[PDB]
């Protein structure tokens, strides 16, 4: 039973993952709507910022999102003039997408606002505490993945 | 890039892991629950009734932050499996109140013992100070984003 206090505490942290994800999404949306876009649209803009010229299937794999969802969001951001499609002379059906200057400006603004807010949050903790958070967060992700594949 | 960029880039990567983490937790938990013959959703209801014996379905819904349709579906599954029972509510007949059966009790106990033993295995890889920092920052982040969502 010597580990009980620690596992009770860790379980409480693990249980906060679900409300945390809901709160991240809702907080993110506050910032994205100021730039006229949704959270889902932001995800696609961030994806194309990271990999200019990606295909819809590639974006789906990178963002771990279903084809249907990627397809809908691509249409929304394209209609809004935030991305453009260029021809793919190697494989014509493999449509490739790039941010437009406006889409670039929007995702840049969103990211700067988000990092400024993360900086605010971080001011309340030592870098040692935050580094421990990161290490444990990633190790838990790994740990549960392994249990799901193996146990 | 100002002096905080390294730290916020790292924290951002941690925040971004929240979605695959929740997926992986759910998948890992399901491995344990199916060994005792139940699903993850069924486990959530058994755990809720373990914590508050005699709860109503709306009370469980509020405690678990789940929709009434979902709670209703799961309550039927566990009742059909003989894991919970409904008792009469002579104060408000409409307000059905539920309790674990001894079988439901055995199952959720077994699931919880297994989950905690696996959390202890994980925890062996870290100092208690690291894990405490994780808990503190986890809960502080939950609050921080809640506040942004309500206020910004």
């Amino acid at each position: 039973n010597a580990m009980t206090h620690e596992t009770d505490q860790l379980y409480q942290a693990v249980q906060a993952t679900r409300p945390l994800l809901r709160n991240i999404t809702a907080a993110v949306e506050r910032g994205t709507l100021r730039e006229g876009v949704t959270v889902g649209q932001r995800a696609i803009l961030e994806g194309l910022s990271l990999t200019p010229g990606a295909t819809a299937p590639q974006l789906g794999a990178a963002l771990q999102m279903k084809r249907q969802y990627i397809s809908r969001i691509l249409q929304e951001v394209q209609r809004a003039g935030l991305i453009e499609r260029r021809t793919n002379p190697e494989h014509a059906r493999s449509h490739r997408y790039w941010l437009t200057p406006r889409g670039e400006a929007i995702i840049t603004a969103i990211r700067a606002d988000e990092m400024a807010k993360l900086a605010l949050f971080s001011e309340g903790f030592s870098s040692v505490e935050l580094t421990a958070y990161h290490k444990v967060q990633l190790a838990l992700t790994r740990f549960f993945a392994d249990l799901a594949k193996e146990a």
